[PDB]
DNA sequence: GCCTTGCCGGGTAA
DNA sequence: GTTCCGGCGCG
DNA sequence: CGCGCCGGAACTTACCCGGCAAGGC
């Protein structure tokens, strides 16, 4: 479907360059929140709010999207205990994703966590087992890869694409 | 040569 | 990237 | 009383970048 594509793109952008919080508040208040961060204001308005509202309309979400300026970034915010649970629950059943899903998503990952210089084709992330899946997704498109533990300061591990197989992996996921 | 990729420090964009 | 804050709405 | 959307803001750190050098054809 467009959705599930869509959705598994932004799930990229937001385990790379955000994330899904479930906050307390007091007394007993709370917030559900989907949050994509960027450097660029221009990005987050023009190439990232669009897709979000449509899958917020799609959804019927009632909640507004938000486009908070920070110290260091803008943010693009969501707070819907809805959304939150839709990309939570989609989380946790990654490893079923289909094709049209695995592309996308890594798309989204590489997008935000990715070398965008391209000279390079590495993907940073301090979650091994996340490697590990997109790793064996990739060598099922003939993507070859590695992965080891590139940052010893901050137990960043990257997924390193081998450059045999650079033209198939630029052609078939950053389409 | 030249290409590839593991290594590792800078500092800003998460 | 993450979690405080004070606000508000609502059954 | 209990919870869930706003609008920030302060707070922390995980990325990306990019030079180097070892191994391979
Ligand atoms: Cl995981
Ligand atoms: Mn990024």
């Amino acid at each position: 479907e467009n959705v599930s594509g869509i959705s598994a793109y932004l799930l990229g952008l937001i385990i790379g360059d955000g994330g899904l919080y479930k906050l307390k508040y007091k007394g007993n208040r709370s917030e559900y929140r989907v949050v994509i961060t960027a450097k660029s204001e221009n990005l987050i308005k023009q190439h990232i709010a669009p897709l979000m509202q449509f899958l917020i309309d799609e959804l019927n979400v009632k909640s507004k999207i938000q486009i908070v300026k920070g110290d260091t970034r803008y943010e693009l915010r969501v707070s819907s205990k809805k959304l939150y649970y839709y990309f939570a629950n989609m989380l946790e059943r990654i490893r079923l994703f289909n094709m049209r899903e695995q592309i996308a998503f890594i798309k989204g990952l590489y997008v935000a966590e990715g070398d965008m210089t391209l000279k390079r084709l590495r993907i940073w992330n301090k979650n091994k087992a996340l490697l590990e899946i997109v790793s064996r997704w990739l060598n099922n498109l003939g993507v070859r890869n590695t992965i080891h533990l590139d940052d010893h300061r901050h137990g960043v591990y990257v997924l390193n694409i081998s450059l045999r197989d650079r033209i198939k992996f630029v052609h078939t996921i950053l389409s």
